[PDB]
């Protein structure tokens, strides 16, 4: 089934080959603000579709039973191209930290199941208004997405977002056909993927074949029975996915990319660097950094341009240059605060869950200073 | 429970705080910075400074008759709620609130959106604009209480911002802003300006002391000699919060069953999706039952009241802890020291209550 999959950069840390899942090494992760296409993390549940672009058609089911069938050419020409810089973070980012507390079910991601790119495409809003849908519906409606990738029986990958997000101009939801100025790579949804800014990676459906408006959420296995958070007391014999909401917006998150665990850094000065981000378009307003395991803190410098309010879809790269004394031991910890003053919890055990998702307790890195 | 008399500031006893979903008007916590105005209703006018230089001046009668009344159930939480937990770590400056600087009511008024539109402003302005508010209460110098919110929140239909003249079906009490106050749902109590005199649209935030030099969060490392209010944003939306109202600290409860109760709430219209309760100081957890009716997505302005009934052995010690999770899966931090700040605001670490079980 995976014979036709695309070639991938080797540098990427591969945690699953069939289907292909891989993350960039931490030492490359936050070198640039936009993550290069060949190192942007990859999460595939199924074999990668091989799509011929000229015959490709996007099906959008119209409001009274009609159907709109869009070629790539129309998707590009009929709707004004919008570009949005947005970070995708997988729900399982930093899963490994949670697994060490107690084994979980999921891909063993470290801190790199997150990448940033400048996306371009048709606004989902413009496409749905074109198909005949109104700006607002009575009650709770959803927009469902289906991919061209399918399981043995033929069930495709699928997901949904609330209709209000789909139709909001400010939410900047795209039917993306460009990534960092080039056509979408195969691994990243060629020819067309959904990009949902501020929202968990799982809803940004790749190799999009269909868009439908429904009174209910997508019935996909990954919408109904995956990507939810549970109490740490829940285990496999008690988990009941009907008791929790689908992950949409994500909580505030941060990690240290430099230095790396085990490093013996030279004395004098040390530049600690990392990334921080929060869901829902909430900007990172402060990143606190400790060198003594969280007893004392210093304020990092936030690199990057401010985005408009509520539209902070891209991560904040941060740094802190600090003097270091030969022979000393450092425990580097980071924590970020967002625009609603949400914060990261101290520890992992109270936020533990059986699938190892929503891992946002403070990141901790042990290094020493060369004698 | 009064922690200041002149001016007046007070919170309901925890035994009454969460008995009812809507907090009675006589119980609703009160935060006043300045003397309470005695506003004479007939000559009262709300001034709204229009886009061109004009002034829309509205009487209370006009406010009620020209705009369709909108009702919104919303919880107000003060920035200093649970300040006493901050103080326990290191001394802070501020009113010594416990867990009761939070209350809920059904607000009734005109939409701020409709008033601004009525005055000729547009649905959107390019760039970051603000809507500023001034109260009739004033300091010795004569400076009034003031605050602002971003223009986009003020004009959003979904944001439910009101110029309220009713509170739980009765006219606004004096202590709660008679005849009119701003109610900003999902936003810190500070921006809900009471005894409203004026509404203005500006390219900049309100220049008021409480908007510029108060109600911000800082790194725990900041102290009075290094604090710089320019380095942090004004608090608007608040983070996820919870507390235990029953039992009380130091209690000795009878063996058999125990019903733990409390409240949970999050800012920005984010509903509370779960409340985890521990009886062993945070080692193990159980899921509480949430009492409430869901609000539409993004419009959960009111708290969720919760309870858990659990067996308790005779002669044991309990450390009851609660933590809440919101619809964006934001969570509460374990401890206070790492969220400490010099004003003791934004106190949202887990609430811990110790009790013993009788023999
Ligand atoms: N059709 C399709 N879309 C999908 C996937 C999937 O398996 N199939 N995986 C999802 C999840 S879980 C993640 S985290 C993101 C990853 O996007 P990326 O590989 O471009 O980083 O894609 C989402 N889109
Ligand atoms: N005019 C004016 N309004 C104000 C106040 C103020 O002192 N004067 N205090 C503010 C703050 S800090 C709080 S927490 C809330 C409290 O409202 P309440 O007294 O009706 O509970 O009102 C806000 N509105
Ligand atoms: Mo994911
Ligand atoms: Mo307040």
């Amino acid at each position: 089934p995976f014979a036709g999959d695309p070639p991938r950069h080797p540098g990427l840390r591969v945690n699953s080959q069939k289907p292909f899942n891989a993350e960039p090494p931490a030492e490359l992760l936050a070198e640039r603000f936009l993550t290069p296409n060949e190192l942007f993390f990859t999460r595939n549940h199924l074999p990668v579709p091989a799509v011929e672009p000229s015959s490709y058609r996007l099906r959008v089911d119209g409001p009274g039973g009609g159907t709109l069938s869009l070629s790539l050419a129309e998707l590009r020409s009929r709707f004004p191209k919008h570009e949005v810089t947005a970070t995708l973070q997988c729900a399982g980012n930093r899963r490994s930290e949670m697994s060490r507390v107690r084994p979980v079910k999921g891909l063993p991601w470290d801190i790199g199941a997150i990448s940033t790119a400048r996306w371009g495409g048709a606004r989902l809003r413009d496409v749905l208004l074109h198909a005949g849908f109104p700006e607002e519906l009575q009650g709770e409606w959803h927009v469902c997405f289906e991919g061209l990738d399918a399981d043995p029986g033929g069930a495709p990958y699928g997901a949904s977002i609330p209709y209000g997000r789909a139709l909001s101009p400010a939410a900047d939801v795209l039917l993306a056909y460009e990534m960092n100025g080039t056509e979408l790579p195969r691994d990243h949804g060629f020819p067309v993927r959904v990009v949902v800014p501020g929202v968990v990676g799982a809803r940004s459906v790749k190799w999009l074949r269909r868009v439908a408006v429904s009174p209910d959420e997508s019935p996909s296995h990954w919408q109904q029975n995956d990507y939810k958070g549970f109490s740490p007391c829940v285990d496999w014999d008690t988990v009941d996915y009907r008791t929790a909401p689908a992950i949409q917006e994500l909580p505030v998150q941060s990690a240290v990319t430099q230095p790396r665990p085990g490093a013996a850094v030279p004395p004098g000065e040390l530049t600690v660097k990392g990334y921080a981000w929060s869901g829902g378009g909430r900007e990172v307003v402060r990143v606190d950094v400790s060198l003594d395991g969280g007893r004392t803190w210093k304020v990092a410098r936030l690199m990057g341009d401010k985005a408009p309010p509520g539209r902070a879809w891209a991560w904040a790269l941060w740094e802190l240059t600090v003097p270091v004394e030969a022979g000393t031991e450092l425990e580097i910890v980071c924590k970020a605060v967002d625009s609603s003053y949400n914060v990261q919890p101290d520890s992992v055990a109270p936020i533990w869950n059986l699938r190892g998702v929503l891992s946002t307790a403070w990141h901790r890195v042990r290094v020493s200073v060369q004698d």
